[PDB]
């Protein structure tokens, strides 16, 4: 019902502005002042004193399997639905949600009714048409209806190349894919690209590379996620970082690193290198099959788990936040998230000094208060 | 993005509260008080005292062809879509899209893509699916999969009943055709029902009596429009309202109403009659199809429905003696309560900040969409794209 | 991959037999004897004394939502799918799997590959096509083809009547419906029935009355469940077991029976009208959307105390137990489960005195032994 | 029914384990073992001394028009279906049927039904989805969602390359298709892989080199039928063993061997060569239409050609081990049917009992005896 004030908020913009009274309304950020704004205690929810501590936009986690992943080494590895305090308890206030191998009995129905579970249980969600093969699953005939008509639908993903999973697809098919979300994109106002899995074939972003020699298509459609699998893709996705394309590194747990960069040695990496740390995001793969050589799923956990790493290793907190956030928000044309700024959602996270969340805020509720979880999912 | 405050403010909620500040931002009303609210100016954008002036909630219109409506008399009679403004400066803040009698050159797309746009601009605004015919005009394969999947789609409408212009369609059609609907509104917490369009037809409402009879369908789920277009179709409306029926009243213009009742007198006759009025809603037509007559009968000109018919309504039955609350409660509660639009309808806090500042004759004067101006002191502030 | 023997097994087979040895191997019941086997130690995985224990069939739980239900009050209410666990420690080792309201969002493909998955976890699954609404969902262009070809699917369910969330189902497509399942079911030898949601309106069971007395369908093909939801259905139900369909009894929680009977007094009552109670079965509606007036889901726990409840009230044991096993597999023509018969799988639970459940077995397996569980589903903790 | 024992037997499982007693029940083999094992006689069903007898596992025809093929050559050359103990009498106890040249009279409905049909009967029996040409044959719309759906249809079969009655596959379709039985296969834990019919066309394999060099798929999704054909087809795949694909060997009858190999000679010469022989199958093409030369009577391929391949490659000099691997093991192994191809303790219990010569004298399919001294116990519902 009424304002909730956070006085002395040590905010992060992601940028760092320094101390702040941010104010909050209607689920929306209402100011941003150095004022010690006095308020009429009738029209005030909670007066809450932070005393220094770290003010965040929420994180946008833009791939994660919400209804669950796997099936791919038979039916019972079929990864029940991520339960909401999974995303929220760990900082994840957006998700994006996609299928992955299974495109075959998980259709883009159970993928768009679980983004509206998910947001009226009070989180924000979006979600990839298409899937994995070739030809795309849709809800409607084409990935350009769904894009077009479907709100929470942004763009295609995630489309496999380079993949024993993959359907081989053809350069041919890949620019008509990207065609359809780039124009669905521009008539909405919505991301419209096209988020592609990588495998571990030595192709790697071959198909991207012709599509950007060849085509008028922009940079920023084709934007391939597990670039940190393996190096010798790493370093090709870094080399094109110069071409205007996003990449996404993929925070795997450490067990699951294999030949590849965890998600923090590949930051720093880029860091290191020089690259474009804005056009770099992270995601978890939240609900994604992880097996050990028993089954478990990925967890949205392994986000804020790279952010103390990386910042362990001297990193700004400002240039790991940003790949969490507002680069997220930015490369997705989601003007509402991912930054601190007035008129945006009120997706907060307080952390502690070392980073550990201590509060989650979605649409100007607390979802977490104090490390407890006051907010749940419906059938936690 | 500051603070709005509206001080002195004489609340019609639309049940009158009498003086109250009310506070919006966010696009939300944020607080109703008795407090004389100090505030610091630095978080306030406009600071406005209405010195006792009439605050009421925005006007939902749940039947206006968004798209433009005609095609019933030749191409060329095709409806333009209606600009934003003539809708925001007549006090519509909700405007809910139907195809009519036109369901076969107009899809589905275009209806729910003008939804969009309409939003974009910032107003708020849904769509009925399936239309005027039988089979039905739908963006997906079905109207059950519209209602499930597309959030902006709320019921099926217009759907035609006892009209020569309908697909005369049967008892059967017309429950698989509610249940579908009523499953999907379940499912989504949206309106789920039926928007039925009547003719003239002496049949009237028979498919919908022998549908109260005969199947467990809530009766909400049965929703006529035009009762008013003859007078033995309102009477038998009216009597079907002890079953729980909502019926919507269409504001025709004067020279409309033909052997029917005008919105006004019908709301009175509902009245004088002691209906339920809660269960009555208003709505105006607006982008429908208006031929112009000279003295002889002969078509001589062509317009197109206003939503300005609402507010001359609410001043006809006003000065027929009518309490402001009962008019308004049609415009306002009574249609976001029928569709389950809980953020419309009202000045409650946590609200959509949807509001009109009437004058003392009931004239507009301000109206406020998302908590955003679009009209201010009779001026248009916000207008659509294309409007000069 | 040795022998089990179970040595002093008071069976119920339901019916009971007295003390027995059971021999289990290759996932099957391999004998029923009074003699003391005696077998060499090299082939004897787990020579076990029951000592007088009771020794019944698994459940046979004909109405589950195995992919989650709910979905009825917005699509937060969508219930996750039900852990293997949540099947077999309350003793129910075959499920046959259905969609119920939500057969929009929710696709034949889901039902059919949770079935495979529980049938991966050791359970047995078989599950339902068609769900509630007209037109049907299957996986397949349609219900005929989708029971001929696939052999986990049954039948029809759960088709809605005399509910507002129904299609309205007229008589000429139900008994089209029905013609379809029943011709499916003779081709296969599968169930080849529809299984009936009812609600609460006041047609009651009508349309199968039209069904019964203007068709040549046999009657068994023609099953009602949740025929305890209301006081009225449950007399017509009733009634109409003499023209020999079957009903399926809900065993809703205490909190969620309103104006009708529980499982339990359903079932006594049932009884002592005289009605032939081999045509009754109870089902626990597990993984449906539970509301409190909170959100919870139905359980398959439900079962068991219903078999508790109906005992400690004079119902003999083999009556209640039959509701839960040979009763399902007779209509569902499932012939290898619901008895304790050489030949038939080793779905096998052991009892307390008290009818709580000690062991589990499934296809030979112990998923419950003393109580503790040795076999979970992939991502339980 | 109760126990069967199986004493004094000469177990190939298919590698030699010499004297064992084997114990089966509830279609499955419970022990293989040295004792002589003592069970109460209420609990046997048969107590049978083999008296040192050859036990093997039963054979997997994985390429037998079960529905009968024919119908290239006029309407009246369609076989009729082929009857149970056309396979279960030449040891068959496991079939994986398909579609060939006609998938257009002929649907995968009418093959998966006569699936049903030969379990009904007693024997095991799987299929292939898709057929000979494009676009492919399926039950549901798409060979993916046949084989993640319908638990027989194991993967994508028999697909035609370098054939005149091709559908003239181009790489891109060929990939496509092995994409989505690959899957498929992952997803469900079946074979997952297109079984391709080789014609005499000098493209000979041309196309799965292409897919082996220029994608991720693994090697064993591309598995090429008929390869003893002709002579360079059949140098060609032995070469491509090395790349990891499995090669079908088909036991022509002698009159339909023209300018190729017998199956007899093809492993004689795979062996010769050092080829790793667990990557070679050999199947009957049972159903088949066998025209008989100017064309003058019509007969179809029969199961009995498997056996005749043994005892002819056993006659010279080539171990029992090798060749009953590559009607048994291996084809369960590639097909990924863990219960089949084995005898081991949890597996089928899919038997055959052979003479000193190799012929078969009892066959158990699933616990059961279809033939026992050579004499049919079990038939097809219509046999005489
Ligand atoms: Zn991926
Ligand atoms: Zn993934
Ligand atoms: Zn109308
Ligand atoms: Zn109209
Ligand atoms: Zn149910
Ligand atoms: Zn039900
Ligand atoms: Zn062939
Ligand atoms: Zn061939």
């Amino acid at each position: 019902t009424g304002l909730t004030i956070l006085r002395n908020a040590n905010v992060y913009a992601p940028q760092p502005l320094g101390l702040k009274t941010v104010l909050v309304g209607g689920g929306k950020i209402l100011a941003i002042t150095d004022e010690a704004l006095e308020l009429p205690a009738s029209i005030v929810a909670d007066d809450i004193d932070l005393q220094g501590r770290i003010l965040t936009p929420g994180f946008i986690d833009a791939h994660a399997h919400i209804t669950g992943g796997g099936g791919e080494a038979g039916f019972a590895t079929q990864v029940p639905p991520v339960p909401l305090s999974q995303f929220t308890a760990f900082g994840v206030t957006t998700v994006v949600g996609l299928l992955g191998t299974d495109d075959t009995t998980r259709s883009t129905g159970n993928l768009l009714s679980r983004v509206y579970g998910l947001r009226e249980e009070g989180m924000s969600a979006y979600c990839w048409t298409g899937g994995y093969h070739y030809p795309l699953t849709t809800l409607m005939g084409s990935a350009r209806e769904d894009i077009v008509y479907m709100e929470p639908i942004i763009g295609v993903g995630e489309f496999a190349i380079s993949d024993h999973r993959s359907s081989q697809p053809q350069f041919e098919e890949v620019i008509r894919i990207a065609s359809d979300a780039h124009v669905a994109g521009l008539m909405t106002g919505k991301a419209g690209i096209v988020h592609f899995h990588l495998g571990d074939g030595s192709r790697k972003l071959a198909l991207i590379k012709r599509a950007l020699a060849e085509t008028e298509l922009p940079a920023r459609v084709f934007n391939p996620t597990h670039v940190n699998r393996n190096k010798p893709l790493f370093d090709e996705a870094c080399e094109m970082l110069s071409q205007g394309i996003y990449i996404d590194i993929t925070a795997f747990p450490d067990d699951a690193v294999d030949d590849g960069w965890s998600a923090a040695e590949a930051l720093l990496l880029a860091k290191e290198r020089g690259c474009p740390l804005k056009q770099i995001t992270i995601s978890s793969d939240g609900g994604g099959c992880m097996p050990a050589f028993a089954m478990d799923f990925g967890r949205s956990e392994t986000l804020l788990a790279t952010l103390k790493t990386v910042t362990a290793q001297g990193m700004a907190l400002e240039d790991v936040l940003s790949s969490l956030t507002a680069n997220v928000a930015h490369l997705l044309r989601l003007p509402a998230k991912g930054k601190i700024a007035t008129g945006a959602d009120a997706d907060l996270l307080v952390l502690d000094a070392d980073y550990s969340i201590n509060d989650v805020m979605a649409l100007g509720r607390w979802h977490l208060r104090d490390k407890a979880l006051i907010m749940k999912g419906t059938f936690e």
